[PDB]
């Protein structure tokens, strides 16, 4: 019954997310960047373990890509029901050595990215009266974080996008959420030093523990179902208890 | 396999959680007020869906009630796995019309029943190394509210306990959460005359509608389940865009 | 012009805010526990220095006391246009361990003293269209803390009552505002072991130093001034950084 | 002693701001885009008023642009210790309606420019031990606005920015702070028809008026003083209670 994207569907929590919504019963369509040569490698990996995916190639930080993207959606698959924009970049740096090469890249890659993927969907959603679009964003968002004024930038104007889009289409019957995550065993959490995990990461988590993927994926799963029609304009934490307010 | 307590459970909003954790698999015993004279009728309309639920007798407002209550719960039906304090009642009144009387009633019952119901249980939970307690808020606590000073602030007390518990205790694989819903049907809703719903509460929800109590409680069982343990110390907004943060 | 009571006001931060707002220009009362053997020595030693106030024993839990000291000062000071209720008190203990007394104790002396003051001091304000009322809260209200179940109970519990009694009045031109402070070098805290201010404290707050209490007075006196009609219902945090959101 | 920077100085907010700051004793310098013809006709009327300003032509938008001009100001007047950034533009129209265009122009010019302008003045406040930076954001970031996806995706942006450079030079003497007003008088608002106030506008605002420029440059002076060293990282909401949280 749904059609689901998911940007960056392929690998780390882009991944989590396609297989839980796949499980959930979704038709799912994953995007990845035009340098990812691995997507025949990834959907046979995918088909071997019983999943059938589609995979599309796109820029999400250009406007025109994602809206050729889309259509070619549209026409092989069919109307887009639900949407997780979850591609996304850092080029952490102090602002002191930031500059506007990697400032650019992350807004560009991780908020412009929202309004070019987003943009195209929401119409066919509001004349269906049904749609989920949620918006992967990151404890840094909420916190900031020393490294990351492009990062943390990006995050947390994702959720003004939110909240104002769900204000715009709220009453059609489509809800728009945040999710910010806390730390996460993926590749890029998991190649800290043993040492700088167990005596720097761990002691900022209450729980004591790096999240799963499955885990941030079944809470997305949750927005995206029917039952989760009256949350609206949300930012999610799923982070150990690393931030509260 | 797990055993929940759901505070006022056989009512309004309780009765939809209680419902709900029942269709999830746990096993549901209700609290409810020496007031209140229908828990046989209850049992027996719950068992005619076929629903088994236990209930038992309870002033949240009194802790050696809410400790003798507990108690009888382990002897009889055996350890709690999961609490919802859901038991709350409104006194609306402005501050320069608002009595002492009425402010506590409110701050006993709405607050101090989070101290009272939650106390004997954590000692478990902590010992087998898995809980999950959920304390059932409103958008007027993160709002505030017109001839609320008393019932808003006993609700966003109710989420810095769970703040303060939920680091207590995080290492040790128990939750604690709190949701804070909006405008549901229920029977003090419903009752609101049709013109009042259209021009004055309608109005103030992006999503055009109330909120259904199965929707909140599909919110609750979700952060109830095994796969939401790395949500801890959340405030959860389910009200239709009503409010935004 | 303006007659500012100042709970709590001879010792610690409520010192610092009553000294502030006499230097603002304003006729400064406190309040102390009838308990508190400390008045004489505190108006001597203010006296000597130049500034006049009077100092009133009240029980700011207890919503007679307080209804009855506010009489007393309209009586003999005049009518309040200015409220700061700074009084509160800490019983940490782990929820395990938390007995009812402590609960109790500090839900009541801390949360239930703003609506015992603040109460019969609202009417006059909106009768003469301008009023100012500050609650103090606490970086822990926020953020929760280990031990603290009651404590930040209390003090998110304060900010509940902030937005709607704000919401309540603001048309009237009275304003309403609570401020979280973070760590403060007070006796109490200047008194830890310079080995645990270094290890311990110090590394939670970004600044890298404690706050002064005179700081914190600073922003009290803003709020209190007759260019802040325009803040109402906000919480502002004076942490150095030790929270954000 | 200071110099301070207010960006879009010579109008509206502005230029409240830049009257306000240069009133406390601070040297002033603002900046003007350079297709606004305006910058002699503002000095000359300053000037009759009995105050000093320099004012120089930037593009916020461009990095270099404003990479130059900081380089000018600290070459013709001195190092700048206290930084507004307060331009910022809107593009309004619902997502369904928005272009690329229009996305664009505000997410450079409302966020890229905090970036832009930050940058070449942190390292002097660093190496002096002393700063200040205020963002100047808006209520709409808070609450997400319909037909602004694209402004409260950059003002919620600058948020996100505040903390992470918060977090950056805290330790060094440095406070980086947002302000989000709400509706104010400036010369846009009060030429919507009185109409359209008195029933769309004034509803939304508890104070029941329009909030003064000038109040918001008193918080704004508040936060750049020598008292105001311990509130980092704060986004403090002035806005006549329409939105608390
Ligand atoms: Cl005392
Ligand atoms: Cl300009």
């Amino acid at each position: 019954k749904r059609i689901a994207v998911v940007t960056g569907g392929m690998g780390g929590l882009g991944e989590a997310v396609s297989i839980r919504l796949n499980d959930a019963g979704h038709r799912v369509v994953v995007t990845y960047s035009p340098n990812n040569t691995g997507a025949d490698r990834w959907l046979t990996e995918m088909h071997a373990a019983g999943r059938e995916f589609h995979a599309y190639p796109v820029d999400v930080a250009d406007h025109d890509s994602c809206q050729q993207c889309i259509e070619k959606i549209v026409r092989d698959v069919g109307p887009v029901d639900i949407l997780v924009n979850n591609a996304g970049i850092t080029r952490d740096m102090t602002l002191r050595k930031l500059d506007k090469v990697n400032w650019d890249a992350v807004i560009r890659t991780n908020l412009d990215s929202v309004f070019n993927m987003t943009k195209p969907v929401c119409d066919g959603m509001v004349e269906r009266g049904w749609g989920r679009i949620v918006n992967i964003s990151s404890v840094n968002g909420s916190k900031g974080s020393v490294g990351q004024t492009n990062y943390a930038a990006a995050k947390a104007g994702m959720h003004g996008f939110t909240k104002s889009l769900a204000l715009e289409i709220a009453r059609k019957g489509v809800t728009v959420n945040t999710v910010s995550p806390g730390y996460l065993a993926t590749k890029m959490v998991t190649a800290i030093p043993q040492d700088i995990l167990d005596t720097k990461i761990l002691p900022q988590i209450p729980a004591g523990r790096l999240g799963k993927p499955e885990e941030v994926a079944a809470l997305v799963a949750y927005l995206c179902s029917e039952e989760a029609g009256f949350v609206t304009g949300s930012n999610i934490a799923i982070n150990g208890g690393q931030h509260m307010h």
